[PDB]
């Protein structure tokens, strides 16, 4: 069943409803892509005007399209029931108002995933939030809690939807849900876990009928708390006539620890790692030029531009010796600086770092087509600059766990204006993949050669399946690099700091205590 979801799947939804005697029908069409947990659908009220608010129908109107992480695939009941499908039953209690009772069958009909529903609503107030149409046309993010019902060979599901009301209040809709397979075959019965959801509601400007356009992303989580705050005072330094922002905490003496982020992040990516190190060592975490809270001049934002500014940042702070903690393009900066200043580097901690990627075969299959499209002057700028895909989509797809709205808004803040998105597009176009661009390939080969000969203490973090660093490569490097300790962080893609910050931070702290600094 799970193999039926490896690509984009067309969806059809049909709803027959009756709420307080008002009969109506809704039809929907679109597609789902479980790789991304994604649904893109358009729903039409085929009987006229919808007698209830469109948001009240979102949960009723295909959880088999949820993004289940690799390490949780044995917990995905929904896909395991396919193609024969499952019955989905709910009662939805609208607080201080009526209730919906729904029964749906979700199954494949040919190549199409179909959700057919009957809905009955009763006991609603004619002047309440639902029949009075007092709900805002928007939708919140929720946790959907799933447990097995071993006796009934299905699952029990519970969650509370928060509907924003036009007077600023919130109307709760308490969801009680049961799913049972239609077929007679066995299914996966999961351990307790949850789905983290988000939904975006919009309108079709050319559609005359009452309708709803829906974009939804859902990732499963909860099988094996992470701070969202950024409690660091801003520090600024003039670098090459531009102001760069940096975190600066911990004791003033000793060897400083320099944390370098990559694409599309900022010093925010280090927020839950720095507190493990600050007790014993100075922590300096700059925002790269063009990113975070640093100034954003009109540059090409080639790697060489970042080299120039980071060189000058390090000198501006008068750093002499450093320990480097580096990630993604921050690792290219850190390694390239170490190669040129080996006497000044007392240790390198690194993770998901820039290495020569010899063939596209080594790039994750699920992200291969998108990064190839990023690496163009037309389509790639449309995606990254015009549509902000690297922030809105590639960033969440580089983290195994769900990124919360607060965390997303921290990552979004530097790039609300499309003109400032140049570094987000130039960075993937600098990645050394399949020999191009040759100048980056040559630079990265040089610092990898240096790394293989240098005695500097090394700490390598890696996760499964990773993105830049497959687990087999991390293992090979741990065995071949001198004075290298390797730490498996568990599940992870690219931003390993977001999937296991406590292990990364505590192991850096312990490793620092073993250095002769
Ligand atoms: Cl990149």
């Amino acid at each position: 069943g799970e193999e039926l979801f490896t690509g984009v799947v067309p969806i059809l939804v049909e709803l027959d409803g009756d709420v307080n005697g008002h009969k109506f029908s809704v039809s929907g069409e679109g597609e789902g892509d479980a790789t991304y947990g994604k649904l893109t659908l358009k729903f039409i009220c085929t009987t006229g005007k919808l007698p209830v608010p469109w948001p009240t129908l979102v949960t009723t109107l295909v959880q088999c399209f949820s993004r289940y992480p690799d390490h949780m695939k044995q917990h995905d009941f929904f896909k395991s029931a396919m193609p024969e499908g499952y019955v989905q039953e709910r009662t939805i209690f609208f607080k201080d108002d009526g209730n919906y009772k729904t029964r749906a069958e979700v199954k494949f009909e040919g190549d199409t995933l179909v959700n057919r529903i009957e809905l009955k609503g009763i006991d609603f107030k004619e002047d309440g939030n639902i029949l009075g149409h007092k709900l805002e046309y928007n939708y919140n993010s929720h946790n959907v809690y799933i447990m097995a019902d071993k006796q009934k060979n299905g699952i029990k599901v519970n969650f509370k939807i928060r509907h924003n009301i036009e007077d600023g209040s919130v109307q709760l809709a308490d969801h009680y849900q049961q799913n049972t397979p239609i077929g007679d075959g066995p299914v996966l019965l999961p351990d307790n876990h949850y789905l983290s959801t988000q939904s975006a509601l919009s309108k079709d400007p050319n559609e005359k009928r009452d309708h709803m356009v829906l974009l939804e992303f859902v990732t499963a989580a909860g099988i094996t708390k992470i701070g969202t705050g950024f409690p660091f005072d801003p520090h600024y330094v003039e670098v090459l006539g531009e102001r760069m922002h940096y975190v600066d905490v911990g004791p003033r003496d000793g060897t400083p620890v320099l944390f370098l982020h990559g694409n599309p992040t900022s010093s925010y990516v280090w927020r839950n790692i720095i507190p493990h190190v600050a007790p014993t060592h100075r922590c300096i975490a700059p925002d790269l030029i063009g990113m975070g809270k640093s100034d954003k001049p009109d540059l090409g934002y080639f790697f060489d531009d970042h080299v120039r500014f980071m060189d000058a940042f390090i000198e501006a702070l008068g750093l002499e010796e450093v320990v480097l903690v580096i990630h993604d393009w921050g690792s290219a900066l850190g390694f390239h600086w170490a190669k040129r200043n080996p006497e000044r580097v007392k240790g390198i901690a690194f993770m998901e770092f820039i290495r020569p990627i010899p063939t596209w075969d080594e790039w994750p299959e699920f992200a291969r087509e998108t990064f190839q499209a990023f690496r163009t002057t037309d389509v790639g700028r449309k995606l990254i600059i015009d549509q902000n895909v690297f922030i809105e989509g590639t960033l969440p797809m580089g983290v195994v766990r769900p990124l919360t709205e607060v965390e997303m808004d921290h990552y979004r803040e530097p790039f609300l204006n499309p003109v400032d998105r140049e570094p987000l597009w130039r960075f993937p176009n600098e990645l050394p993949i399949a020999g191009e661009p040759a100048n980056i390939v040559a630079l990265v080969e040089e610092y990898m050669d240096w790394l293989h000969q240098s005695p500097v203490p090394k700490l390598l973090f890696w996760g499964t399946p990773g993105v830049l660093i497959p687990p087999a490569e991390a293992a090979r490097l741990a065995k071949s690099l001198p004075n290298c300790k390797a730490v498996d962080i568990g599940p992870g893609l690219n931003l390993l700091q977001e999937d296991n910050p406590d292990l990364i931070g505590s192991e850096i702290a312990r490793w620092l205590s073993t250095l002769e600094i």
